[PDB]
């Protein structure tokens, strides 16, 4: 576990060995763009902005991908709700319930998951706007994301709008899968197939099922 | 069913309106390559390279794909050998045999099975010598199998190491998996679940299932 120095807010980034390869071109892309991130109140605090850093990824084999964070209340963990608020975790959640026969839970996080990383392209938004950050960590984003790639087999993604160009983006080998966003019109996502797809394409290309039960929370 | 004229052999191509968006950038592509090409003996014959034109796509949920012909033999239609002579339509055959319970049979065409297509990535070969032609095919193999991918739901690829970076140069929704060869060392094909999983995956996709049996000839 290493860190670097930045400029602005927050000073400092902690980050896991597997990410090195890419911190220098972070430093120099954050230092660029940071004064645009930090005039505005953000989601999440710019302290939380990379705690997903201290995550391995050499034992992951799924990212699961939003577009940038809740509007309000992110921890910097994506889809975490601590407090079980959120619509999005819910109808998640949901969802795993109905694949895995767990009834009684009191939350559900993704992060706790052997094997998946959850992910948000974007890595802030201006509090209580969606994707208004996107300009400012664009080329944060693409090197992110690309990073991840070279260690996940499966590339899942939610919002079809959202990530209507991602192939482009990223020109990546991996397989990717974009989804149904939880709120996606007429509750599409609760008839996405996508968490069961996932671990078809998981055992085919030789690797062990995501158990998607772990990430409840009793 | 149509066709167009190219500068070179076989002059004419005859296709299926269901190929008319991309025949006017073949002719192009084939025109600016096929002198050098047709120094070679090939496999297939040049009146042979593009017969798969000839099958329409809106009723294709699957696609097979090898890398290229027979280095002998190859007749325009990928894996098809009349006498039942060559190993990899025999590995599959044996494979399909496996999964379906059918033991007397005397070939095996991967052509005659409703829903799918069988593909050559590349659509010959100098007499003798596998990816060979490569060089040539380049440009147009890229431009045809895209088109493919934009009608079936699942791209089988054969060859672990030739369609290695395929995801990279599709950029598709569709659903690609990359198995085997058929004579992969340590007799791995034999152990690979893809022609079972291709009916999962179609059902995730609310798609009809392949009957893999009507393959068989007897
Ligand atoms: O972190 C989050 C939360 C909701 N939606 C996302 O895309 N990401
Ligand atoms: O047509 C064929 C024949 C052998 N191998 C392939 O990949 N395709
Ligand atoms: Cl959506
Ligand atoms: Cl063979
Ligand atoms: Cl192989
Ligand atoms: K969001
Ligand atoms: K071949």
């Amino acid at each position: 576990m290493n860190s670097v120095t930045v400029s602005h807010a927050p000073y400092t980034i902690t980050y896991h060995n597997d990410w090195e390869p890419v911190m220098s071109q972070l430093v120099e892309f954050y230092n660029e763009v940071a004064s645009w991130l930090l005039r505005d109140e953000t989601s999440p605090i710019p302290d939380k902005f990379f705690i997903q850093l201290k995550q391995p990824l050499r034992n992951k084999r799924v990212c699961v991908c939003g577009i940038d964070p809740y509007p309000k209340d992110g921890t910097g963990v994506p889809f975490e709700s601590p407090n079980f608020t959120k619509k999005s975790i819910k109808e998640i959640a949901s969802s795993i319930s109905r694949l895995t026969g767990v009834i009684d839970y009191k939350g559900y996080n993704l992060n706790i998951i052997d094997g998946v990383i959850p992910w948000n392209y974007y890595l802030s938004c201006k509090l209580g706007e969606t994707k208004s950050h996107a300009i400012y960590w664009d080329k944060i984003s693409k090197l992110l994301l690309q990073h991840i790639t070279k260690h996940v087999s499966v590339l899942y993604c939610l919002g079809k709008t959202d990530f209507s160009n991602i192939r482009a983006k990223l020109e990546s080998p991996v397989t990717t899968i974009v989804g149904y966003h939880p709120a996606a019109r007429d509750r599409q996502f609760e008839k996405d197939r996508s968490f069961e797809i996932i671990n078809v394409l998981l055992e085919l290309d030789n690797k062990a099922p995501i158990n998607w039960a772990q990430g409840f929370i009793y």
